[PDB]
Order: structure tokens, then sequence, then C-alpha cells
């Protein structure tokens, strides 16, 4: 599903209720660009370096896929999304965001039908941790006499009058106005609620109108709600991901230092000053993690695997020893060959699936499913590629 | 009309004609972004040159007005080009730019369309980048068969008629080698050795036809193809070149941050002194004219108290103005929401408003009012950078 701004609450329960289900989820990131310029660096300089020449750029859209499997059917079942992501400027006082772009990473995701207009036009809004704490007496004079007779004597016809009536005053001066204004005040002190709307242009006609002190009540906690409602949805995305972490569950990726520093500092909070102070803060977001270049790179399977890429993992992992595991989408969600970040969890799944079922292979007797709470995948759990392996 | 990468070639006639016919252009960009007291000019240009101009452009909006003494009213034909950096493999520059949340955000609420500028915008090269991006015989036994059989193919098909293509079933690497390096003996005119790919990436050798009759009638549409790639690629700079070597009058309004762009990309990049960006804005606008600086300059400044383009176009159609008389050419489309070309034909109707209004106060009082008038040359070549600045 291709999740944007007008649908993300809409659509909101779906994903709550896909992470809820899920045994595991599979994500991917879609980036405005890589580096804006430029080997024996140790991983906390190399931290420095992508902190400073990446992390201008932007995580435009993220790509999430739930899986969960059915003992009955031996299966999994799916349910990819893609979420158009975009810093709009919530308040008149939010930061105006300015992001980077590479050319080639423009041209490349052209090439592949990305649509901009997703992400530039119509992206769901977010903020950090931060952004979302610090978002949280009486003379009428003798030519004026008639007109304000006249105006009194309407407001009785209307105290009166049967029907929840609204008298609205036809327009009148400024002057006249202040008069009117004045003389409720000291005429009609409760029960009574003045309003200056507009017709088309120039706030010129006045309302007045029955309003119970009850009801004074009614509409300002329902005003109070609606305030409530705008802040928790400018929040936008993060809620997705707050859902993630809190999860609990496995989260899955392919080569994905960047989907995680970015993730977390778009949505979570900038990054820290310091590496260590970083891998702290993405067991916040992402304490359960797996990268499978990594585990597509260490025993057993380094032993029969060439290249990690995405793309030759995904061919590779269809051939023996590895059967290409049994998997579906859910009713009603779509199916699927162009790049985009949701297909690309998806791949990224099924890789991870295949090289897990097949660590069952080994055991006596031989399991032909493996679970991602199984402890056999656990050696692998946690460990990000920085200048050399990494603990998280 | 709308002007993409694919669709630029083909309406380049109309564009470059549109540019020979006018008395007069106007333009405006539409930046991914503006800007990430007391300032003299270049210490501002220089201001200017480090936070501004690592945004880009990307899209242009021209009109053109001709007038017609006959019919007595302006006839216009306007443009938005859509423009993105990109082409020519590995040795070409990656572009990185800047985009600005809150600039980004109001054209989306106006309706453009972010895939003309980054799924088919028409690329385009500076000066400097266009003038650099232009500059034996011994077969072993057990394969004297299988080249033979090979000689064979190509003999029952050299001198005979229905001459198609010769297509040799798959060969191992060696006997590839083989035969290629047989024909360089047998046959080293007349024919053309060729491994090509099926759709499924097998090796094919193919010989199919002719040489020396071909050799030149393919070699032509090679290097007219080599040439038509390279000044595909150099794309919108032309535009901005064919408005440059005109002469004509180009209209702007709040234009330092368009003309700044407009050299910047497809001229060259902005220099160090201000001084030498003065200079560079001669070449590609010798005769440019600020419709803001113009509002804010008697005889207007004594009539107009607001000289933005929205409140400007009300009030140059009240009196003492008279709205131009005013119309798209045949075959062109007509006209609100916001963009390049429309805010330029909208600066030129303000600029013609104007224009006409100094006439009054001759005797006779002409009520239309050139564009080559001696009457609008005190307005011509201004900008205001931190004080109004001659160019």
């Amino acid at each position: 599903m291709e999740i944007i701004r007008s649908n993300f609450k809409s659509n909101l329960h779906k994903v709550y209720q896909a992470i809820e289900e899920a045994d595991f989820f599979a994500i991917d990131g879609e980036f405005s660009g890589i580096s804006d310029g430029p080997g024996f660096d140790t991983p906390e300089e190399r931290y420095q370096k992508l902190k400073k020449h990446s992390m201008d750029f932007l995580l435009f859209q993220f790509g999430l896929c739930t899986f969960k499997y059915d003992y009955t059917d031996s299966k999994y079942i799916t349910k990819s999304f893609n979420f158009y992501v975009f810093p709009k400027p919530f308040n008149r006082s939010s930061p105006d965001v300015k992001f980077v772009c590479q050319s080639s990473s423009i041209d490349f995701l052209a090439s592949q039908g990305f649509d901009f207009n997703k992400v530039f036009r119509n992206g769901i809004p977010y903020l950090n941790q931060e952004e979302e704490r610090q978002l949280r007496p009486v003379t009428i004079p003798e030519d004026q006499k008639k007109f304000i007779d006249q105006v009194v004597e309407k407001i009785e016809d209307l105290l009166q009058s049967e029907e929840n009536k609204n008298l609205d005053l036809e327009p009148c001066t400024g002057f006249q106005r202040k008069l009117i204004y004045q003389t409720l005040s000291w005429k009609y002190p409760k029960g009574i609620h003045v309003e200056t709307l507009e017709t088309e242009k120039k706030e010129r006609y006045i309302v007045i109108s029955k309003v119970d002190e009850e009801e004074r009540k009614r509409r300002e906690q329902q005003k109070h709600a609606k305030e409530q409602e705008e802040l928790n949805d400018a929040v936008g995305f993060s809620r997705v991901i707050h859902a993630i972490a809190n999860s609990g569950k496995l989260v899955i990726g392919h080569n994905m230092l960047l989907d995680v520093m970015h993730t977390v500092h778009q949505f979570y909070c900038p990054l820290p000053a310091d590496l260590s102070e970083f891998k702290e803060m993405t067991t916040c977001v992402f304490p359960r993690l797996l990268d499978t270049k990594l585990m597509a790179s260490t025993q057993p399977f380094k032993d029969i695997i060439n290249n990690t890429s995405l793309a030759e993992l995904e061919k590779r992992l269809k051939e023996t020893p590895f059967n290409p595991p049994k998997v579906e989408s859910a009713e009603g969600f779509p199916s699927y060959q162009l790049h985009e970040a949701g297909y690309d969890a998806y791949i990224t799944g099924l890789c991870f699936i295949s090289m897990a079922n097949y660590l069952g292979s080994f055991l006596s007797p031989p399991k032909i499913h493996v679970s991602a709470r199984s402890k056999l995948i656990e050696p692998f759990f946690n460990k990000l590629f920085l200048m050399r392996v990494m603990d998280i």
C-alpha cells in the first residue's frame, strides 16, 4: 500500500495491527542522496563523517514489510507498505528544514518511477522526540441611540422567539460594532455570544447567538480535543516508528547503517555527538536488529554465498541448498519489477527467511522451518557494519 | 506550453521563433529554495553567492510579447521549461543541490509537478562544461571442419542476393576467437564481424552485410548521433543563449535571484567579485528591466504604494492605468495558480501598463509606448542589491 499524507491516519490502525501481529518486520529507506562530496577510519571516526556528510539528506520513503507465519499452511503472510515522508512545517515557529539532494540519486529513483509528488506534494509529516515536547462605563451618543435600541430590540426578539435562532446583524461601522459589543457587555452579560464573521471580505457583519453556559464548555472541550489531535497528528510518521520500537519484534534490513542512522535521526532524535551514545540511542529504536548482508557473510552462509548484494542474494537463495519459502500476501493487500523501498524490504525478508530455514537443515531431525524467535538466529542479531563488524 | 526533456527538441523551433519575433521577453524562475543589514553590494553579493546558488532554479518561465500595430493589441506566447542537471556518463559532475521545505511546500500548494523536474526535466550545461565535453592462421585439427563450414556459410551468402543477415549458432569463446581471427585473412573487406547478444545474453556472431557502402552511410549516422547527443546535454542553455543573442529587452520582477541563478547554471559559475558578475550579466542580459524597481521610481512612485507583483498587477488595471489589450497567439494556450510562465506573463502586462502610462506625459500623449522607446531607457539595466545598482 502507498501510504501518504491524505490516508495516513486513515490507515494507521492497519499498520498498527500489522506490526502487532507480525512475527518480524523488514525495513528499507530511500534517500534524497548519499554523500555531499567524498579506509583506515575507526568506527567512531567513520561515524563522524557519515553524520556530517550524509545526514543532511532525507529519508523520504520508508519501506516496511510485515511477516506472519501460519503453521497450518506452513507459509508466511506478508503486508508491505511504502510511506512517503516530508518535513512539512507545522506551525509558524517550527524550523524551516533545508535538505540536500544528489542528482544521481534522484535520477536513479526517477528511472524506477518514484513519484516525487508523493513526497514533495503530499508527504506524511513528522516530529522527533524533542520537537514533540517543545510543541507542548456606558454612553451612547445622540446620533446612534435608535441604531442601538433597534439592535437590543432584535436581541429581545431572539431571547423570546423559539428555534435556536441566530440573529446576524447587517454590516455596521467599526464604531457601531464597538458600541454594540460594549452595550451587550452590560446588558446581556451571560447567555449571549457575539462574533464578527466574514461573508467574502473585511470582517464587517456581527452574529449574536443564544449560548448556554454549559455549551460554552462543550465547544471549549471540543476545541481543546481537536487541538490535541492536531498535535498528535503532526508527530506523524514517527508514530509508526514508535510502534516498531515498542513492538519488541525483530527488525530486518540489508546493509542497513544509513537506514538506521536516518530513521533515528529524523523520527527519534538528531544524531548525537558520539558513536557510543548512538549505539544506545539505536538500542532504543531498534533493540532487536538483523542485517542480512552480514548474515550472508558469516558462517555457515559464507561457505556458499559469493555476492551479498540484495540483488544477488535473492537470486542465490532460490537455488540449492536453500528453498524459496512459501509466501503470499494478505487478502486485500497488493502483490509483486522496478525498485522501491517496500519491495526491497520484502525481498530482504525473503532472504532472511530463506537463510533462517537453512540453519534448520543442520538439526536432528532437520527442521524445514525456523522461527525468528529461534535461538539459532540470535548469533546474527544486533551486528551492524561500520568499518568492521560492530555490536549494538 | 509545458516543455520538458521529452518535448524540448520538437518545440525548440517555436521557442527560437517566439524569441526572434518578440518586441521583448518576460522571465521568471522558480527555485528549490531561497536561502540556507548594513552589507555593501559586494558583501551581500558574496553572501548571496554562498547561501543561495546551491539551490536549483528548476522552472524557467518565458513570455514573449509582440505588438500588433494593426489590431492595436499585444500577442503572447508563454512557456514553462522544467530543468534538472544529470546527463552524460560517469565523467560528468554529480550536482548536489539544496531544498527549502517552506519553498517546496508553497509550490506544492500550487500544483507544481515535481515529476516534471525530477523525472523528465530538461538537462543543461554551462559554457565551461560544454567547452569541456567537446574534447596468423594456424587452425588446430579438431576445429578444421568447424571453421570450414563457417567459411562456407559466409561464401554462400557473399555472392548471393537477398542480403539480410548471417547468424552463427552459439559457439565457444575459443571458436569465436578463431572465426574472427580467420576472417581477418579471408574476407578483410566486404563483411562486418560483430558479436551481438540474444535477449537472453548469449553470444551470437553476425556477418550480415556489406563494407564500404554503409561503412560511411552508417558512420555518418553514428557521428551525427554523437554530436546530436552532445548538444542535447547543453539542452536548456541553448534557450538562454538564444535570448542573450537577440539583444531584446528582458523584463523581470524582483529579479536579482532570477538573474543570478540563470547565469550560474546556464552560462558560468558566478565569479568572486561583484564587478565580474556585472560583466557576465551583460553577456546573458545586455538589456534588462525590473518592474519592481520601475514601480519604485517616479513617475510611478507617486501613485503606487506597493510594488509586489500581486498588488501591482491589481493597481496597474486601475486609473490612471489601462490594462493592455492582449491575446494568446493562434495555437498557444491561454490563461489562477502560481507558475513561472504566468508570473512572467503578468510581469509583462505590468511593464506594458506602466510604459504606456509614461506616454501620457508627452504632448501629444501617446497611448502606446514601444519597448525600444526613449521613455523607457532610464529604467533599464538596474537591479536592487542593497541600493539601486547600475549594470
